[PDB]
């Protein structure tokens, strides 16, 4: 039965999000519809996408490592190909881990914002040695035009992964092969102290080819869970910050994502029907469906408002039902 | 919330490849007996619903608000970056004001002249303005953390929260140096292990460089009884790129417990299904054997090693089994 894959303690503080690992804090109905491939599982064992339901390190063997000038203080750009990440068992798009998003090039000195951010460096194929005066902040994402004139791409197909410093490296390196390695908690570019939209926007996530994407069904619509990242220009903001609150999205708690991994699911649940939930809240409540794809919907209709779970109290299973009946939304 | 039965603590996929450990987050490949006991508190809960350490059991980043930032060198550029706080400041840590949510419970090792530390936790942040929360971008490196006295010039590793300090210093130098009255901390909470050149060293932390808090309960053995650490490959600074099987060697990293474990163990209270004196323990049926192991009230788990302090790869582990509650002088079955 899918009934244990949502439990109270998954939304009342003890879940994180697929794509950030950040506290679930609210969901974030989507009316325009979503795709998402990595890091997601759908009911029948299987992902799209590149990564293992863990966060896993980001490296990759061989890319091409170059700077713009002197050689110090410097941004620092690598880039690959997709489909070269032969290293990785679930697939060769990208290295696990890699972030689903597209890479923003920069506007005169003025970082991007909205990209994913992870602390990295550069290192040598010789012998794996890091070039250490590489260490910075990286955007990484999928792009066309690198290194000089990335444009993010939200394919996978015929595109380049790049990594590029928001900020000057001590000691830049010209070199025509060498590897990346990046953490993977990623937080979010900006500049300045203000927050930005909820990241990734829909528009800005990258999936691979056969991606089925979540459509709104009538009033229902797919859901993101959202919790607090932090932000390049004001890293000390976080929750309830003066400066304003940054989310960051993810398709599925990576405790659902995990356990679509390891069991399948095809014979309870088939095309056309959800596995329902109720969130009861203080003063009032709302279902919550999953469909075969691995993709969550409330029955929010046109409303992009998020849904705080703050005074979410616990989460029964109700069964199964038709995409097609409205999810009740009674707030 | 209470719950009857630990049973549900330690399953069978927390040990064949979906379990992380609770200090680096690295996905658990073998166990680690220690004979001589050990010691930790952070990010550890027991079974009465409660920790003795400084971070949830989650990881996420540290942050502090308020250290010493400073720098050595000539010049400003390409300079090694120290930042250092006394313990006990961490003001907006609701768990303890000890250090930062995340800050490892490692000794900071010290280190000159283009020479850095084997063994000490590394991780990738920078220094922060208190002015307004943006980063000093120049900053950011590549830290060696820890606890320590003498800090900055006189670095050496501390393993009490009692009258030490909490210590970042870059491993490679950073881009432009900042020698600030006050700054910000922030720093990535997984980390890497320093390293030089293309070695792996000892799994890391051995039992005597991990700091723990006053009142903290030590895992002792007990007969044949030994605690365990639960290991998984870690990085290392010095060859970035090995990972499990590198021929130039594997690195490990050692926690005291599943996260999986912690997590559940700091939202249900166990303290009504087991008493001082007792383990819970389950069965682990390898391919060609089986050993048990146990769990103590102060969340600590224990196999019947003895003297043997040999790694027990999961490679061939097939399934976990629920025993009972067991006296803690009974010798655990070791058949391997």
């Amino acid at each position: 039965s899918p009934a244990g894959l949502l439990t109270t303690p998954v939304l009342t503080g003890a879940g994180s999000d697929n794509r950030w690992g950040a506290q679930i804090v609210a969901l974030q109905p989507v009316p325009s519809g979503f795709s998402t491939c990595n890091r997601h599982w759908n009911l029948n064992g299987s992902t799209f996408g590149w990564s293992s339901p863990r966060f896993s390190d980001i490296d990759h063997p061989r890319g091409n490592a170059s700077y713009t000038g002197g050689s110090t203080n410097v941004i620092e750009t690598w880039y690959a190909n997709t489909g070269t990440a032969t290293n990785n068992p679930i697939s060769n798009i990208a290295p696990d881990g890699f972030p689903d998003m597209g890479a923003i090039g920069f506007s005169g000195q003025t970082i991007p914002t909205g990209g994913w951010v992870g602390f990295g460096e550069v290192w040598n194929v010789a012998n794996g040695s890091p070039y250490n005066g590489t260490v910075q902040a990286y955007e990484l994402g999928f792009a066309t035009g690198a290194p000089n004139s990335i444009n993010p791409a939200t394919t996978t197909v015929g595109t380049q992964i790049v990594a590029k410093s928001i900020y000057g490296v001590a000691i830049g390196q010209n070199q025509q092969t060498a590897g990346l390695f990046v953490l993977s908690t990623g937080i979010v570019s900006t500049s300045g102290p203000n927050a930005t939209t909820y990241t990734p926007q829909p528009n800005s996530i990258v999936v691979a080819p056969g991606t089925p994407a979540a459509a709104p069904i009538g009033r229902n619509v797919p859901v993101m869970f959202s919790g607090v990242i932090r932000r390049a220009g004001d890293i000390n903001a976080g929750a309830g910050s003066v400066n304003g609150t940054q989310y960051g999205v993810g398709s599925q708690p990576i405790s659902v994502t995990l356990q679509l991994s390891l069991t399948n699911y095809s014979s309870s649940l088939q095309p056309g029907q959800f596995f329902v939930w109720q969130l009861n809240f203080a003063s009032g409540f709302l279902e919550i469906g999953l469909n075969v794809d691995g993709y969550f919907y409330i029955g929010a209709g046109a409303s992009s408002n998020m849904i705080e779970l703050t005074e979410l109290i616990d989460v029964r299973p109700v069964g199964v039902r038709p995409n097609t009946s409205t999810l009740v939304f009674n707030l």
